[PDB]
């Protein structure tokens, strides 16, 4: 049986993959052909049908997991591709978490002698998200921030060490945002969660600009200028309101230049993607704020994948948990930040 | 000069105006005409021009300031509007506050020996909800809960009192949202604030629907359904998400199912209104949580005028502040929550 772990998120499937490199001769004649084939299929394409993607630059290669050395491989596809997933597995063990190791339960056992085994979707975040860093991506360090985030011309990645992780504030972005305290390796709170997240950012986008992806509604919103869309301090009180140390270039009402129908009527479908990424962005960097304070804990963390390939909001994030709690807390983010779930399930596989 | 206390805002202008009602034989006499003009102009009128209103139903009436007695009136118009306001001016000691009184300085000093005096927007609105709260609402209560807001069948407006009120939490939901606590008459600071406030409602509101104006957004969203535009906690998993205690009907992306194209083509413009309020006023609520918890204080108090005429975002703040703290903070809201602002500038007067 392959070994995989599986994350069922409510936009997207994550899956991780061990590819065994240490096959013995022996081995090799006693795998069955069935094996054989999702091996090589797994190995030997980068996309799978017309919606699956191999992340092929966040492979672990020559892990030992399991008393074996392999490859660990990282893939995903939308939950709305899952029928065809299951399709394709009817014609093995699987550790599954996520709210679709629930809701899909019953399409998972119409696979033949397959056992699912659900497992709950933060403890293995944590799990998968302590494992990651402990072996390093590929020697490399798993964790990074934005050093000097307040200053553009010096604003650049750099290396950040977990060797002693705890406590940690996690923000996990992905549909929604669930936020966890993790105070020891068996010691973590879920402290709240927030709906504005990564699907209404997709989904605000969609209706406002018509956009048709993920990757086009960060183009769009890359050209834009949320400031047409967004009524500033600088608006109402003509510059910064001193008296409680707001600068005139904060948000004070996200789209509330929007009530004027002549603004409406020029404002571009980039200004509005931009509005709309900023909006949520520093609502999550809000919210992340108020619980590290409120836990006291320093370090925040953000994974899910409405980071991924958008600089435009870890920057974001980063500059404004820098700034709007005068140095207190540092934006941290991670590699593999939208598949730690799916990792720490397959890390559940010795315990069935 | 007539008594005149001003809230200059980012959206709305609001005015108390307080009448003298023993007006004596010999003060008729010595009494400018234009003085005279302008009493009758606001006391035999309910609308001024075409955007003025006169809040009638909020009048106090005999209430003694300054050691006169008179009734105290509050009157509000669009800041867009303050040019025709202050060109009426033209063909006195003003106090003002909120971020116009320092944007639109120099156009108040175009009335000729007009004097205006800047105070602060939030000592003015901690001053004066303890004023009018002091003084009561023509004897009846200022401020009131819904009582049992779990329960629909139950859930009723009940008065509340304050006579010692503090620790305080205040949450002024205006174009965005400020935050205050307040310890004493003398001792408050400004938490934090969020921007997504009346404005994003309103902005969002008219880009999704089309609607023109704040009351036809609110009607629009009593008949539309948000679980049509939001993905909720049973769309991810089935149902509840036990294991952290959150109810399968709790949203966890809004707007989240907009990602889909079949739904955003069958979503109606009612429904997106529902969905914009129901995210903008949870999200209140949820930082507003956050905030007592951190300060250590149970009494919320919502005001701002995103809640006039708006039952919805009421009921929904104090069913979901009660629903989510697990009864431990009440939701409290109060009559004149739009003024308090307008209220202390005017109780600044004496100072002058
Ligand atoms: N290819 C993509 N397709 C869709 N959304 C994407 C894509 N790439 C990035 N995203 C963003 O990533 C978010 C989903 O992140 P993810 O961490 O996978 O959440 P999820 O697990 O599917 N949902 P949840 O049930 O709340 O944990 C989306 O809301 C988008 O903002
Ligand atoms: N007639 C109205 N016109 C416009 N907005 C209205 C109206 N009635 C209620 N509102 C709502 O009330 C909000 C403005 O509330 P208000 O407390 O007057 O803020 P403000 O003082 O003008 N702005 P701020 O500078 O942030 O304090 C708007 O964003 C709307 O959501
Ligand atoms: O966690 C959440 C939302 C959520 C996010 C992500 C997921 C992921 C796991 C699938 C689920 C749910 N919420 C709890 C707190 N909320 C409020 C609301 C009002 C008040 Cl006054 N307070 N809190 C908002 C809802
Ligand atoms: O208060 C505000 C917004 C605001 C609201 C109302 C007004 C009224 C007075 C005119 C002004 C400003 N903000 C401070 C905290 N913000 C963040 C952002 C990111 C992070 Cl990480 N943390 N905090 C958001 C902005
Ligand atoms: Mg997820
Ligand atoms: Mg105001």
């Amino acid at each position: 049986s392959p070994w995989f772990g599986m994350d069922i998120g409510g936009t997207l499937v994550k899956l991780s993959y061990f590819e065994p490199i240490d096959i013995t001769a022996e081995e090799e004649q006693e795998e069955v052909e069935s094996l054989k084939s999702i091996r090589k299929y797994l190995t030997s394409n980068v996309a799978y049908g017309s919606t699956g993607i191999r992340d092929v630059h966040l492979e672990l290669k020559d892990l030992t997991l399991f008393g074996r050395r392999g490859n660990l491989h990282f893939i995903r596809f939308p939950t709305q591709d899952l029928p065809t997933f299951i399709q394709m597995g009817r014609d093995t063990v699987l550790c599954a978490t996520g709210g679709g190791a629930y809701k899909f339960e019953k399409d998972f056992r119409t696979i033949g002698n397959l056992h699912l085994h659900k497992l709950d979707e933060l403890d293995c975040l944590v799990k998968g998200l302590l494992y990651i860093d402990s072996v390093s991506f590929n020697g490399q360090a798993e964790c990074y921030y934005f050093a000097n985030a307040s200053e553009p011309e010096r604003c650049q990645k750099m290396p950040f060490n977990l060797d002693d992780p705890y406590p940690l504030l996690v923000v996990n972005i992905g549909s929604g945002v669930s936020i966890l305290a993790v105070h020891s390796k068996d010691n973590y709170k879920r402290v709240t969660g927030t709906s504005l997240g990564g699907g209404t950012f997709l989904g605000l986008c969609s209706l406002l600009t018509g956009c048709e992806s993920f990757e086009e509604a960060l183009e769009m919103a890359s050209k834009g200028d949320s400031t047409q869309a967004d009524k500033l301090v600088r608006d109402i009180y003509g510059g910064d309101y001193e008296r409680f140390g707001l600068p005139g270039w904060a948000v004070a009402s996200s789209f509330g230049n929007m009530i004027y129908k002549e603004k409406r009527e020029s404002v571009s479908k980039e200004d509005l993607a931009r509005a709309t990424l900023v909006t949520i962005t520093n609502n999550i960097g809000s919210v992340a704020r108020m619980c590290a304070v409120n836990e006291k804990i320093n370090r925040v963390v953000f994974v899910g994948n409405f980071l991924r390939v958008n600089t435009l909001s870890m920057k974001l994030l980063a500059y404004a948990l820098d700034y709007w709690s005068k140095g207190q807390l540092k934006a941290l983010f991670l590699e593999h930040e939208g598949y730690f779930g799916a990792v720490g399930a397959l890390l559940g596989l010795p315990n069935f």
